[PDB]
RNA sequence: UGGCCGGCAUGGUCCCAGCCUCCUCGCUGGCGCCGGCUGGGCAACACCAUUGCACUCCGGUGGUGAAUGGGAC
């Protein structure tokens, strides 16, 4: 069961090995071109470790995002992006 | 020594270089041998497990079972 387009694309098959810090900022190294970026939420726990959630302003820059990096070899690993099943908190608290 | 104890060995104080380490990374730390008890913490590092949809920080385990020489008095 697929996802609906949304303001916030889910990354994964990430490598686990990078720190935090690092890992955001080369995430928004390569997804700033699609569009303006309102945050990127990253997490190590045994649960959240290897996704991201970069969040855009706009949608259509999320959907560029997603086709054009799909499978994009980053830190020595195929990225695998989909869209968020929900909205993010950010989001929320405008549209 | 992260805290603590037992056995044995061992002239001294320095000075230069090199090396070691999860627990006060460096020159007013340490760098003989053997044995046993034990605390903290996953921050760094490594290993194991994890392919996971969040917006509440949060998986586990291991390391000292470490490291040489030279010179001056
Ligand atoms: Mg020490
Ligand atoms: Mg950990």
């Amino acid at each position: 069961p697929e996802t609906r387009p949304n303001h916030t694309i889910y990354i994964n098959n990430l490598n686990e090995k990078i720190k935090k810090d690092e890992l955001k900022k080369s995430l928004h190294a390569i997804f700033s071109r699609f569009g303006q970026i309102l945050d990127i939420l990253v997490s190590r726990s045994l649960k959240m470790r290897g996704q991201a959630f970069v969040i855009f302003k706009e949608v259509s820059s999320a959907t560029n995002a997603l086709r054009s990096m799909q499978g994009f070899p980053f830190y020595d690993k195929p990225m695998r992006i989909q869209y968020a099943k929900t909205d993010s908190d950010i989001i929320a608290k405008m549209k």
